[PDB]
């Protein structure tokens, strides 16, 4: 019970930027995609709004925690923990106050949850171009994302896994559909229409008399969880800086263990995945420079000034691994 | 009676193929050998240097995976739509449009666009939860299973009918046939329909009067929209062969209905057999799906569809001359 009291301390930094993501690792057991889940379910009162049994969400995120994979070094529970916690601080952001619904917040959380379950550790691209089985079942679109989906919704099915089932038929069909919409959202091909929306809406945005984002249609709803789940999900280089180098350790092995498959089967290397060709810092400063800063420097703009200090923490990480190239 | 079925095919390059009666000369093989006979008037096994055994196995396969015991989504509703789009890829407006490959990947895409199809549609397959579309997150659910069917299949013994294309072509073609068959989901005749609104309102033609599509994306929405078309032509037929597919779509259509009612769920428009309108519902079904689309096409490759559109006319009037006062 000492290592659950040290756990709990550690659960106490559940509504921070910079959570110790792998000491919650750790200290749970290999399970933080499910103690930081049920304690964010805690802290926003889920189960008293849904009504779902304790016993079931543990049940279900057990067995989802379990379909990642735990030799996969990068896409694993407890990058699916991080991108939980991540989504959930982004919801509690000022700018944001009241603006979703329960349904909606829940949806945000559990398409986190589930967003890379039974993820192989290799891309869309490899899994077309090796003609896998995966890539045979979705025509070779959005391939990972949508077996993400569809484990994710499945595994509800299993004995007393079914943590929607109090929801009413329209709760239940509303969340499905915005479920999918945002996970297909993290599919990596997306990013730049992504961002051209989102930067779209910043240079249009409306804010109530509140102070809090306008937002009076579906579209513009789901845009913004979109993006904020696929913020959390390109969320490393904005981290402090010793989560941030794990991070990047986790990524390069997946990356160079599929360099090495590509490698063995005569296909061209992918860009980072060569282990003998590699510039890890030149890669994290182009990764943040043509994507993780763009993206993020428009989401602080949708929500000025909340994020600042996040967005404070990318540049310094920026010139930190800057001044390892010279 | 392969002299019959012979006499038969010497029409495959018409608008009017007596398709039901090859569907009975052929031993319920109208796929297998409306398929074949187009791949020879192409020189596509020459072309794409098929072996013609494979070409038999892998359509005898795809041909085995329509279900004989759904009265409109089997594998005569395939043979049709191939030769449909196999007559509509001759259109003279669209002459030197399509390369080879793109002429292929159409007839493919239109043999496997609805193989395995379980004869009750995407949103009954959603809202009864059905594994399907729980695999395919409600999108396209029935669209992308045929795609997934009709390449695994390529997988089986002797069937790899592109085992000697190149791997740009077969890749290029995947991606083709995709494109295509994701297309003809019903729930996007709209969007399918505006894009070919704006390509005619855009059209660039020679001053013979053909059509000028420099890129892929324009070629693509052609070839969506003329597989769409040839998905949607059973009106633009000789009437003899509209009323067959009238009658096989309205007992697909009341079939799902008595699912439905004995699952207690709402009916779907034009499956309810104790309140269904068949006549009314084929005029409408003309007068805002089929008449707005092939009208479009037929503006696209003026004055070449102006049959067609006549024969879709007349079947408008002779049906609406159905409904009593
Ligand atoms: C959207 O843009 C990109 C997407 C991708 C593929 C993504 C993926 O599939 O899993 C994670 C990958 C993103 C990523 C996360 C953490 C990193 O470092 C800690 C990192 O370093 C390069 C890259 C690569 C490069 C891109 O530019
Ligand atoms: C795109 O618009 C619609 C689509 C649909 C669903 C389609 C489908 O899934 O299978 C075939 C159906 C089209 C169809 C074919 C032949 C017909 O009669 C010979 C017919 O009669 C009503 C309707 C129904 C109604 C629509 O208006
Ligand atoms: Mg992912
Ligand atoms: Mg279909
Ligand atoms: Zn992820
Ligand atoms: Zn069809």
């Amino acid at each position: 019970t000492e290592q659950e009291d040290v756990l709990a301390k550690e659960l106490e930094d559940v509504n921070k930027w910079g959570l110790h993501v792998f000491r919650i690792a750790e200290l749970s057991g290999n399970r933080p995609l499910t103690v930081i889940m049920h304690t964010i379910f805690q802290e926003r009162d889920l189960l008293k709004t849904f009504k779902i049994p304790v016993d079931t969400l543990i049940t279900y995120l057990m067995t989802l925690e379990d379909h990642y994979h735990a030799d996969v070094a990068y896409h694993n529970n407890i990058h699916a923990a991080d991108v939980v916690q991540s989504t959930h601080v982004l919801l509690s952001t000022p700018a944001l106050e009241a603006v979703f619904t329960d349904l909606e917040i829940l949806a945000a959380i559990f398409a986190s949850a589930i967003h890379d379950v039974d993820h192989p550790g290799v891309s869309n691209q490899f899994l077309i171009n090796t003609n896998s089985e995966l890539a045979l079942m979705y025509n070779d679109s959005s391939v990972l994302e949508n077996h993400h989906l569809a484990v994710g919704f499945k595994l509800l099915q299993e004995e007393n896994c079914d943590i929607f089932q109090n929801l009413t038929k329209k709760q239940r069909q509303s969340l499905r559909k915005m479920v999918i919409d945002i996970v297909l959202a993290t599919d990596m091909s997306k990013h730049m229409n992504l961002l051209a929306d989102l930067k779209t809406m910043v240079e249009t945005k409306k804010v109530t008399s509140s102070g809090v984002l306008l937002l009076d249609n579906y579209s513009d709803r789901i845009q913004v969880l979109q993006n904020m789940v696929h913020c959390a999900d390109l969320s490393n280089p904005t981290k402090p800086l010793q989560l941030y180098r794990q991070w990047t350790d986790r990524i390069m092995e997946e990356f160079f263990r599929q360099g090495d498959r590509e490698r063995e089967r005569g296909m061209e290397i992918s860009p980072m995945c060569d282990k003998h060709n590699a510039s890890v810092e030149k890669s994290q400063v182009g990764f943040i420079d043509y994507i993780v800063h763009p993206l993020w420097e428009t989401w602080a703009d949708l929500v000025h000034p909340d994020a600042q200090d996040i967005l404070d923490t990318l540049e310094d990480n920026r010139e930190w691994y800057q001044s390892t190239i010279p």
